[PDB]
RNA sequence: UUUUUUUUUUUUUUUUUUUUUUUUUUUUUUUUUUUUUUUUUUUUUUUUUUUUUUUUUUUUUUUUUUUUUUUUUUUUUUUUUUUU
């Protein structure tokens, strides 16, 4: 559920979501793994 | 035709209970660390006219039958007798 908000937010956010980063936004915060540790860490076991 | 029966007799107020006694702020985590140009192949080579047959020969008028012969009037019964 939270990472399905999260796609909806990056389509908002506009043509500066992918240079986030580089910008410092911190609508960046909310992306990083850790509101979401569980699904993230079964998506690196896979990933791995 | 008709012959029975066909008023009434109880009971019918009330007696409980009905406030309250707990809990009810907070103590975590929450940036990032990879990869991400390309390396082949990619014209064509065959074949592709024609050779047969394709008139006709039979039959195809007719021969029977086809009027008629019966029957075809009628002959019974057909008021009433209780009760109410």
């Amino acid at each position: 559920n939270t990472i399905k908000g999260l796609m909806l937010l990056y389509r908002e956010i506009g043509p500066r979501a992918p240079y986030m980063v580089l910008l410092e936004e911190s609508i960046q915060t909310k992306f990083a793994p850790g509101g979401y540790p569980l699904l993230w860490s079964f998506a690196m076991g896979v990933a791995t």
